[PDB]
């Protein structure tokens, strides 16, 4: 079936077995550390391994948080994010999402990134356009004296500056589905300086983010291009215009 | 009915007026100019009334946002705001949260905030102990690495510094359920030096954080002594502990 309906799947049945498991930080506890070096909490892994038992029977190739990645030498690579922002959940706050990458010989294919709490897809094929639970969605018309952000930059960003410049802070721990708050323009930018951020946390909302008019700028200014593995960290500034960019450009 | 009673019923009726607004940016429209000078939207009023609809028939004092102090020279005075974080909520923000706060004489009775979204009812009679749906929830307990603050701040506020200290930033926009947040046990702290946040926007919260362990503290390191008015816009600390609130009380 549909690259579509295969996610959606995926996520409800995610959605299903861990959400009451919700903020219970309690019944979790590390089981192992991903290749990215992170420590893997159990919840992830039920998702991840929830995940595998659609993607192991298509044969295509995967790449995820905490398994790495399986090479099956296919045209198509599954790229999942069992749980963005895994802490948020563990701790109960309400912001974190199933992040699906597809890809067709590393070439963007379809995007889907499933917001639990809100009960919102963000599906986006290349070519096609965002969309929001089906309605098209679009960055949002760029403004100096209104501008609202999220950040999490290095210990070489003059903050006050940034602060005096933009009009509304608001970080929220998890990069993948804050991509998503900007596609669907309610943040004219979300970057991140400090190298920590992985292709699989950005990949699903890479492509939707750029359907919808996304910016996505590397630490330079250049097109923020990535590699598909489970490793790597990486910069990136994904903004809602050409002067939101500049702003971070400066602030950089 | 009892106190909690009359807060969990209220906001059951919120409920279903205003989270189809949830996000609907297209659907609502200013009505006029709450006393903190802040903006009363729509969203805001319409929910403001469904309150004064049950509390009206009591006799007792009313202070809430947008309205302001109706009063009725009872010794049993209400604190509410409506929505906490207007702006989260209208442009698709999952954190916003109902304030319901009782002080008899000038001093707590009952505290409860609603937040919709997590469905989560935080609760506290005074003296009786905070809990979550029942689950007594509780503060934290100092940790020197895993610190986890939200934070509105001022220009003097040295920002390179308290980052150097704080492991985990967060800044949900809204500092009334944000408190609640330190009530649960997730943030480790959360201020506003930017005297912004008033009476309505914490008075609810105030009497569960207090309830919980939490201290509250004015900017000087002083127990924090409010009025209860729509007016006045002041600071305040709400802290895990004392080695926190000496970081804090020592950033500024
Ligand atoms: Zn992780
Ligand atoms: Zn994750
Ligand atoms: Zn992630
Ligand atoms: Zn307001
Ligand atoms: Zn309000
Ligand atoms: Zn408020």
């Amino acid at each position: 079936m549909k690259w579509d309906e295969i996610g959606k799947n995926i996520a409800k049945e995610i959605e299903k077995e861990i959400l009451p498991y919700f903020g219970r930080k309690d019944k979790s506890y590390v089981v192992g550390t991903s290749p990215s070096g992170d420590e893997t909490e159990i919840f992830d892994k039920i998702s991840e391994d929830i995940a595998l038992k659609y993607l192991k029977s298509l044969n295509v190739n995967i790449v995820s948080e905490e398994l790495g990645v399986i090479d099956n030498s296919s045209e198509w690579t599954v790229v999942i994010d069992p749980i963005d922002g895994s802490f948020n959940f563990i701790n109960g706050i309400p912001f974190f999402a199933f992040c699906f990458g597809v890809f067709k010989n590393n070439e963007p294919y379809y995007g889907l990134t499933y917001e639990f709490l809100t009960k919102s897809f963000y599906e986006a094929y290349k070519g096609k356009g965002a969309y929001l639970n089906g309605r098209k969605i679009k960055v949002k018309d760029f403004n100096p004296n209104n501008i609202v952000i999220s950040y999490y930059p290095s210990k070489k960003i003059d903050l006050e500056k940034l602060r005096n410049k933009v009009k509304r802070v608001r970080i929220f721990g998890a990069f993948g589905l804050e991509m998503c708050y900007v596609a669907k323009g309610t943040l004219d930018a979300v970057f991140d300086v400090r190298p920590k951020v992985r292709a699989v946390d950005i990949a699903s909302s890479y492509i939707i983010c750029k359907e919808a008019g996304a910016l996505i700028t590397d630490e330079n200014g250049d097109e923020l291009k990535f590699d598909l593995n489970a490793t790597d960290r990486l910069n990136i500034i994904v903004a809602n215009s050409k002067e939101m960019l500049d702003i971070i450009l400066d602030l950089l």
